[PDB]
């Protein structure tokens, strides 16, 4: 219940913060893992906002406010956490580096927000499940149910007293921005990535895409929030194998719970069906991810390291299928 808000101690100790000069270099690839570095969390999206937007983008006491209160709003749920946003927001960041000037100053400052907190409140349950046993937030919601929930989280924090990080904008420049942040949390639903990607595909092939066209960039822009919060599956294998068990992890809890209310689940969030796990995956590689980074590369050239990685992942979780696995730690 209510909104939690950060200690005095936990943002002035960020504002005081200095990330060390060797990762600075690293930071700016797309392979980036911040897996090692939790401590510096906080502090690496400081950076990447100073980097992409500038210093003077917001205040620096509201913007450590900030992000330490969206720390605090993520539950200690295995996957959907503080560390799927930070990574989440290093994606985008890397996107946003290689494509800067395709963007404006308020959706770079927008996207960065918007990634670091569009998982915000995540109770480790799936839009299936809210939805199946009525849960009042998909009443709520009707559709994109978290999302919806995790926009208005977001709205929630910014409204704290000494948090609104956007409220130097003008108040037209203010609704844009927020608008921004909206659409983009809800292109994270991916019941409607699939229907995005191939719009995106057909504009793109039949030469009518236009991003001097709203509705065009608004598309875009959803794509890239796909291409970032799947972004797990461009990482090393090691990194990608460690964060599918985390990913699993969530969806046999969900799994247990349906089980409680008398309904089998899918397979994929049933943990005595473990050995569907590399078939599961394949499926998703093929259906999902692969064709989100193919069609993103097509409209965004320096994004292809992601393809790249992502089809070496998808190699990686074939050489399972043919019982070629080596050893692995979790
Ligand atoms: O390495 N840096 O700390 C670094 C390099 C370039 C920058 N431009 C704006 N902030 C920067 C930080
Ligand atoms: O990294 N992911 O976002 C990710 C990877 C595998 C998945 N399987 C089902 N949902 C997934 C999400
Ligand atoms: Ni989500
Ligand atoms: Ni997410």
């Amino acid at each position: 219940a209510g909104t939690s808000i950060c200690t005095s101690e936990e943002w002035q100790g960020l504002m005081q913060f200095t990330l060390p000069v060797r990762l600075c270099k690293e930071i700016e690839l797309f392979h980036f893992d911040i897996g090692p570095f939790e401590n510096m969390w906080p502090g690496i999206f400081v950076y990447m906002v100073h980097r992409s937007c500038g210093t003077s983008c917001f205040e620096l006491e509201k913007l450590c406010r900030f992000i330490m209160s969206v720390k605090k709003n993520y539950r200690r749920v295995p996957y959907h956490n503080w560390k799927h946003a930070v990574t989440v927001a290093h994606c985008m960041y890397a996107i946003l580096q290689n494509n800067h000037t395709l963007f404006t100053d308020l959706e770079r400052k927008g996207l960065l927000i918007a990634c670091l907190c569009h998982d915000l409140d995540h109770r480790g349950f799936s839009n299936s499940y809210l939805q199946k046993f009525d849960h009042p937030l998909a009443a709520l919601y009707s559709t994109s149910t978290m999302e919806q929930h995790h926009f208005s989280q977001t709205v929630s924090i910014l409204q704290l007293e000494g948090h609104n990080i956007f409220s130097t904008l003008s108040s037209s420049e203010y609704e844009q921005v927020l608008e921004i942040i909206r659409k983009a949390i809800i292109a994270t639903d991916l019941a409607l990535y699939f229907g995005n990607r191939k719009q995106l595909e057909e504009m793109y092939q039949t030469g009518s895409l236009n991003l001097n066209n709203q509705s065009h960039r608004d598309r875009v822009i959803g794509l890239m929030m796909t291409a970032c919060d799947l972004c797990s599956v461009t990482k090393l294998w090691p990194v990608t194998k460690l964060t599918a068990n985390d990913i699993y992890a969530e969806f046999w809890a969900e799994g247990d719970e349906m089980k409680k209310l008398g309904i089998q689940p899918i397979p994929m969030m049933d943990r005595d069906k473990k050995d569907e796990v590399p078939q599961g995956q394949l499926g998703f590689y093929n259906a999902v991810a692969i064709p989100c980074y193919t069609t993103l590369t097509q409209i965004l050239p320096p994004t292809e390291p992601l393809l790249k990685a992502c089809r070496d992942n998808l190699s990686q979780w074939e050489k399972v299928i043919r019982g070629e696995e080596t050893a692995t730690w979790i």
